[PDB]
């Protein structure tokens, strides 16, 4: 039986949250508690809003029906987990969408056809420019559908564990990019499952079989064992002779792929009280894993341990060596949203320095 | 439920044809005459033979029974398929074992385990071959890999099951669909019973990495990767150090470019060898087509029977994919191969090429006229 969209497919009562995503803190947190915790809706109704704010549904005649009752099967497919559910996938999403759609400045953008630009972008200066001025609508909406898959059934263990367990999709996979193949592979599966599920049936074949590589493109993206690669490449490109080509699909691949990993681990870039209470799901997701470590008679994954925490330790080293250098490396293309204040203010990478003291002080404490 | 070797574990009436296992036009399809066709025994029996050749089972303390079973389960799910079938297997499985078994002229043995083949004489001075310099461990992973590669297969390219979303290519993201396939399937069925774990003997840490190198070997026969092989290993070959055999990373690309050759070798063996592989291969090919006209895609190029262009196919293959492959290997000096007496080397492996490559120009020739 298929899983359909709920009720009224557009839930009426989170008008007054709804406005609040043009922000980079969006209370996502609030938005959970005045749909209900465990109601499995919140990707859904979020993706509906910004694909409404972006004109993507008229952009490739997207029947809506279809798109909501897919969104909610892929909601509904997220495990109630304290990390990898469809909080963090709606939460990967809206920064995603952020990054592409709020202004940068001194960025220079295309329009200001087949470009689509969000409702909330209101400066008419020459000095500010946004991603989707640069990015084409089909692979600006592959990225926003990719974020929303992106832990699809995510397990709540790390791909070590899979590996060093033999687990069933271990094997499947040959130890290979594990959880995000098979977030990837799921999704898509589910996708192709039912008609009622088919918001693409107006792409053309060619278009549809580009958006699919580019989608896949994104969600493997997200394998931290390939961040200092695709940070390497990044960087490459940025101090070459010409720099980013925007007219390069391998170079938008490129800044999309380094969008999407960025919005994955935006958390230690948020406020200090958004970034602690996805801190303490993502550890209490490690704790589970090191219980059943324990149980298996492994030894205890590093940060794993819950009667030993490390979580300053923890915090501080993942800003240090992944969000720092893939922030400072995006903010060298000069890519990050910012105003104007002859120089710059970022919140993203203001936040990021806070939360980086904020851990220091703490360890240096205990 | 498990498939178990059967009878004397090694059938006793074949010395005769496994006798010349040592010659790279290996009488392989004669050997599948001798033994029965869908006999399904071809490739644990050849395996049995080369693995003893080596002297495996001593090294790793390798259980006979268990090997025997595993190799059994894995021949009997290779499909009765005009190519993709057990006999490729144990075709590609011979070919790497010549490969780094039989002597290569001025190949030096890493300075400082390892083990050789009966066939190879230690009087070798203006010889090496590839098992002096890859470890026992790593040619086993080889060895095997090559059993396992196409273990399987459906008889449809990997661009045939992207093209019609079947199942497999929808599971592995388009991704190297039929080899990640191949290699799963293979260590999920040896994982499965307790009575196929030959390498009960290899610590953990053997066995992650014994793992990690039938991985990379089986995925390195998807074509797709082929020229990005090509060019890493001219790369490697054309720098300061050239190919460095105590470099962990230099020894899996050379196991990679060796399973690479193993998988094509049809074009560089003898013409009655080359031509009957080369009518299983356009068979499949020709069965796609068929499939793809009544899904109504269009049919690939030289798929169609009713229009065959197989000389063209035979020839582009030969041009663009084997040569630069055979001339690359070559380059880094891992023929196999004799020193012509009264500098000069002669190589059997690229001489059929060419003179494989030559009949099919010819072929084309009259086509046209
Ligand atoms: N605040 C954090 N502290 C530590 N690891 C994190 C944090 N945020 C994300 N990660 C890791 O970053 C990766 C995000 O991948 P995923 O959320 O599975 O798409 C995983 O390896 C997470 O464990
Ligand atoms: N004689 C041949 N002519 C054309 N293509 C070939 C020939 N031999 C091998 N191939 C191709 O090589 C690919 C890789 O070999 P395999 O992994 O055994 O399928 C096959 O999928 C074929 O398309
Ligand atoms: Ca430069
Ligand atoms: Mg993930
Ligand atoms: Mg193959
Ligand atoms: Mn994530
Ligand atoms: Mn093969």
């Amino acid at each position: 039986k298929p899983i359909l969209a709920p009720e009224p497919l557009v839930m009426d009562n989170l008008d007054s949250i709804m406005e609040q995503l043009n922000t980079w803190n969006f209370p996502i947190f609030d938005l959970v508690e005045n749909i209900g915790r465990k109601c499995g809706r919140i990707l859904s109704q979020v993706s509906y809003r910004l694909f409404e704010d972006m004109g993507l549904f008229e952009a490739f005649k997207i029947p809506i029906r279809e798109f909501m009752n897919y969104f909610h099967a892929l909601e509904i497919g997220y495990r109630d987990i304290p990390y990898h559910n469809r909080i963090h996938a709606t939460d990967v999403l809206h920064a995603v969408w952020y990054l592409t759609t709020q202004p940068i400045p001194g960025l220079s953008t295309v329009i200001g056809g087949s470009y689509v630009f969000s409702k909330t972008y209101n400066v008419t200066d020459d000095k500010y420019g946004c991603l989707s001025g640069n990015i084409p609508a089909l692979e600006l909406m592959a990225l926003y559908v990719a974020a929303a898959m992106h832990d699809y059934d995510h397990p709540g263990r790390t791909n070590a564990f899979l590996v060093a367990t033999s687990a069933p999709q271990a094997v499947l996979y040959n130890d290979r990019s594990v959880l995000e193949n098979h977030h990837a592979a799921a999704a898509w599966n589910l996708f192709m499952s039912r008609p009622e599920y088919n918001f693409l049936i107006n792409l053309d074949h060619v278009e549809f079989k580009h958006f699919r590589f580019l989608v896949i493109e994104a969600i493997l993206a997200t394998d931290l064992k390939k961040h200092f690669d695709f940070v390497a490449k990044f960087n490459g490109k940025v101090n070459d002779d010409v720099g980013i080509d925007w007219t390069n699909e391998n170079d938008r691949l490129l800044v999309c792929q380094m969008c999407i990993k960025l919005a994955d681990i935006n958390g230690p870039a948020k406020c200090k009280e958004l970034h602690l209470q996805w801190t303490d799901g993502i550890v209490n997701e490690f704790y589970e894993q090191g219980d059943e470590e324990a149980s298996l008679g492994l030894p205890i994954s590093p940060f794993m341990d819950r009667s030993a925490p490390q979580l300053a330790n923890l915090q501080e080293s993942f800003i240090s060596h992944i969000v720092g250098p893939l922030c400072n490396s995006y903010d060298s293309a000069g890519l990050m949203p910012g105003k104007w204040v002859r120089k710059i203010y970022c919140q993203i990478t203001q936040h990021l320095l806070q939360n980086h003291k904020m851990w220091k002080k703490v360890i240096e404490e205990e």
